[PDB]
């Protein structure tokens, strides 16, 4: 019931980056990650690339109201006066801790970086964020646990065979993980809202292992490479 979840939206630690940049040509992205990790939330140069486990962020939404106001502010500092730069970053990192919020704040242009570290809202921006702490917390909560279980090694697929030998490494959490061979490499970072496909590929490779590193705190491996693609789950190893 409500009460129940109001206990649990308190106690649910987590981050939340908020990014936007603004580019001279009219090239602009707004985005939101959670945990660190790819973003789940995408405004391309429309309506946004939502994660589908990603609650739904309409124009009144906190989340989409902030990057508006950033966005636009940005437009403002490039317009009025920062014509040594062809384009402005911002990024909020922010921790919400019970119903508190740190957040360090990054500006970057072509030939400065700016950071304002631990700001807590009580400089602006932050604020927005602290003052409406409880709404997002409520809204992305559930989201983000199961964005970390679907991080874990039992829910990563593994496509590791040899035709050359190839690892195709499936996530459905935006957790940043690693692939590597037991080897020259190429390798593949594709990624959306909703997966991630990192693939390892080396020619002349007799390689016979294949690791997952997770940023989760997890290595795992699969072994040995098949002679068709098909999908299993990394070995704790
Ligand atoms: C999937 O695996 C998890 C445990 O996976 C490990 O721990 C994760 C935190 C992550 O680091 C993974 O990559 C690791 O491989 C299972 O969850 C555990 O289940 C046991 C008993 O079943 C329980 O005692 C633990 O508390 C659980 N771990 C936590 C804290 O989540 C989960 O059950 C597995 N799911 C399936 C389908 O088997
Ligand atoms: C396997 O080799 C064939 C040609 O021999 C090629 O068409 C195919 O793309 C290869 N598959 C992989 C996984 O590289």
């Amino acid at each position: 019931d409500t009460y129940i979840v109001n206990m649990d939206d308190f106690q649910f630690t987590f981050t939340m980056e908020f990014e936007v940049t603004v580019t001279r040509g009219g090239v602009h992205k707004r985005t939101i990650s959670v945990d660190n990790g790819r973003p789940v939330v995408v405004w391309d140069v429309r309506d946004p690339k939502i994660c589908k486990i990603c609650p739904d962020v309409s124009s009144t939404d906190i989340e989409y109201v902030f990057l508006d106001i950033q966005k636009m502010r940005l437009n403002n500092l490039l317009t009025q006066s920062l014509w040594d730069t062809q384009r402005i970053c911002v990024r909020y990192a922010c921790l919400f801790l019970g119903f508190d919020v740190i957040c360090d704040v990054y500006h970057t242009t072509d030939t400065v970086r700016v950071a304002y570290t631990g700001q807590t809202g009580k400089e602006i921006g932050t604020y927005m964020i602290k003052s409406n702490v409880r709404e997002i917390k409520n809204r992305w909560r559930s989201t983000v646990q199961k964005l970390k279980q679907l991080a874990y090694m039992n829910a990563t697929e593994v496509e590791f065979w040899y035709n050359l030998t190839t690892c195709v490494v499936t996530s459905r959490s935006n957790v940043p993980f690693t692939v590597e061979l037991s080897l020259s490499a190429i390798v593949t970072d594709e990624s959306t809202v909703d997966c991630q496909i990192l693939t390892v590929k080396a020619p002349g490779s007799h390689a016979q292992r294949c690791y997952v590193t997770s940023s989760l705190g997890w290595k795992g491996v699969v072994t040995p490479p098949s002679q068709y693609r098909t999908k299993r789950v990394p070995v704790n190893i």
